[PDB]
């Protein structure tokens, strides 16, 4: 509802970009003095089609109505999406550069669950839960930073019917997404399991989910990369145990990766469990 005037928005640097989105850092200086507040501004790339353009207002309305300590703060519009600047950036860019302890990773893991549990309680599915969409406020504060794929689950259904795209993050997806094209709340849990794997590997590119699943599938599979991913997943093949990752944390990852969606923990279930595991490694 807040209206930011384009003239006061002074671009500083580009922060990140997706297939049809771009996020840039701006100083909103109506004067020109030190008061100039730092804002993150998200806009639609020129190439975006009318499907992604129509679902952009819907994105803006999702973040508009989400108020949670582990969800990026919405500021207003100028359409361009004005949000808070989350100082240390994505975990994907941060972790390969800063060696963070196991205890802190488990703490970040917990906060992702609280934001995710809150999101699910508002009847929304994220569909893009990955380390790149989790922003670092400080060494003890994390936030879900992008909702480009987020969708409301229709009232009388337990899943959203997904429209098989090219920009879909298939290496973060559960088999029911890849095979039946249904996105359950339990499908975000599968992705959290992947995100936890990313945190535990410090977002190292050589150990990333696409790197690991392609070493298994092969890089010359024609139109069959998704199909071969589905069959290895249904054969019970999973990402390896991140080196130094606790055995119990791995079993919790593996349990987020149950082939049967119903056998997976909810985000609510995960919070008491991660709080305990964190407390354990905090000592
Ligand atoms: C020191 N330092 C701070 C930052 C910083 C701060 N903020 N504050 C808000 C957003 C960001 C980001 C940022 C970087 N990538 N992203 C995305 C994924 C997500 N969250 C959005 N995606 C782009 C599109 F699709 F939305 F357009 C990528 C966001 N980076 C980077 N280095």
């Amino acid at each position: 509802p807040t209206v930011f005037h384009k003239r006061y928005l002074k671009k500083i640097r580009d922060l990140g970009e997706g297939h049809f989105g771009k996020v840039s850092l701006y100083c909103y200086d109506p004067t020109n003095d030190g008061t100039g507040e730092m804002v993150a501004v998200k806009a639609l790339k020129a190439d975006a089609g009318p499907q992604h353009r129509s679902g952009w207002k819907q994105e803006i309305d999702i973040l508009r109505t989400l108020y949670h300590e582990h969800i990026i703060k919405y500021k207003g519009c100028c359409l361009q999406l004005v949000m808070e600047y989350v100082p240390l950036g994505s975990l994907r860019d941060y972790l390969p550069r800063h060696s963070i302890g196991l205890a802190q990773l488990l703490l970040f893991a917990q906060q992702i669950c609280e934001g995710m549990a809150y999101l699910h309680s508002q009847h929304y599915i994220h569909r893009d839960l990955a380390a790149r969409n989790v922003l670092l406020d400080n060494d003890r504060l994390v936030k879900i930073g992008d909702f480009g794929l987020a969708k409301a689950v229709p009232e009388g259904h337990e899943y959203y019917r997904v429209r098989e795209d090219g920009d879909s993050p298939v290496f973060w997806y559960a088999p029911e997404c890849l095979k039946e094209y249904k996105f359950y709340y339990a499908s975000d849990v599968w992705s959290f399991g992947v995100t936890l794997y990313e945190l535990l590997t410090h977002c190292d590119s050589s150990q990333s989910p696409p790197t690991k699943f392609l070493e298994l599938i092969g890089i010359a599979q024609g139109q069959m990369t998704v199909l071969r991913l589905t069959e290895l997943l249904e054969r019970g093949e999973r990402l390896p145990r991140p080196d130094k990752c606790p055995a119990e944390v791995y079993h919790l990852m593996k349990n987020c990766w149950e082939t049967e969606a119903s056998f997976r923990p909810t985000f609510e279930n995960l919070i008491p469990i991660l709080k305990t595991v964190h407390e354990k490694y905090q000592g």
